[PDB]
């Protein structure tokens, strides 16, 4: 048994893998195996110290570069707005609400939901920070009743568009109303509301120091970002991609902190591709950074 051999089969079992067709699992073992040598190459790299971030195989193994991209890309989007004040007070020299103001990472699944989960995880920092309860918000509840305001389940959203759903209606939990990586029928059922929204904050377009002090004073902000390919294997280490840019943004995901990691400024983000894709799913990127990927570029957190 060679080692590919070894890599795939434990990919297949870890990642739950059951292909639709012999020459399916064939044409994803290729794939896999594409990936595995990038992998290796960005790693050599990394071991080199010529990147300041690794990869490792996750359950993107059997994607494509085209593949991923169409994956992040599928969830672009197509008052209740506030503006923010910046606080005006020292940026905290670093935040994580990772200990006490997020849910578990989720995973949106073959679904461009991404703006749900970029939703529900600023509704929860909001529900945990403001509210002293953390409760996991379901991503489907958006996915199934929020296409009026813009939303297209699996398709794309916006966080936005999404509070504003929650403002009119509410939103269920996550366990109320689970993930099922599809768009279904609303089921919306306003006893099960944990909570509705007055409005919420956009954050100033490309404003970082802005994003750092929201994410310090409010909590977990939700960002779009341009996930390319870059991400696809990302597994530990202070992100940056060279191939992003501020503008393009497809994914949503949310800012749950920031540091600084010997004098490199970084973000902490967190995804929604399961606690197997990066750092238990989240991941560090370069703060600071010409707004890497836009991660500031259109932020905004939910007033309860």
């Amino acid at each position: 048994k060679s080692l590919f051999q070894e890599q795939w089969s434990q990919f297949k079992l870890t990642h739950k893998k059951s292909y639709s067709s012999p020459i399916e699992e064939i044409r994803r073992q290729l794939i896999f195996k594409d990936n595995v040598a990038k992998i290796a190459e960005h790693n050599a790299k990394f071991e080199k110290g010529e990147v300041t971030y690794s990869k490792a195989m996750n359950q993107f193994g059997d994607m494509s570069k085209e593949e991923f991209l169409a994956y992040v890309n599928r969830g672009k989007a197509q008052n209740l707005r506030m503006p923010y004040v910046s606080s005006k007070k020292p940026l905290a020299a670093s935040v994580d609400w990772r200990s006490n103001a997020v849910s578990e990472v989720k995973d949106q699944g073959q679904c461009g939901s991404s703006w749900s989960f970029s939703t529900t995880g600023a509704v929860e920092g909001q529900l945990a920070l403001q509210r002293g309860r953390l409760t996991s918000l379901s991503e489907q509840n958006l996915i199934d009743c929020s296409s009026s305001y813009g939303n297209a389940g699996c398709d794309g959203g916006w966080m936005d568009s999404a509070f504003s759903y929650i403002h009119d209606y509410g939103i269920m939990s996550e366990s109320a109303y689970p993930y099922e990586a599809q768009g279904d029928y609303c089921r919306f059922d306003s006893s099960q509301s944990v909570t509705t929204l007055s409005g919420y904050y956009d954050l100033p377009s490309g404003d970082e120091n802005s994003l750092a002090d929201a994410v310090g004073q409010a909590g977990p902000v939700a960002v779009a970002i341009d996930a390319t390919d870059e991400l696809q294997f990302y597994s530990g280490g202070l992100f940056y991609d060279q191939t992003c840019n501020q503008s393009d943004l497809n994914h949503g995901v949310l800012v749950v902190g920031y540091g600084s990691d010997n004098g490199q400024d970084y973000w902490i983000l967190k995804n929604s591709w399961g606690s197997g894709w990066g750092e238990s799913g989240y991941w560090r990127q370069v703060r600071n950074y010409g707004n890497n990927c836009g991660i500031a570029t259109a932020a905004s957190y939910p007033a309860l």
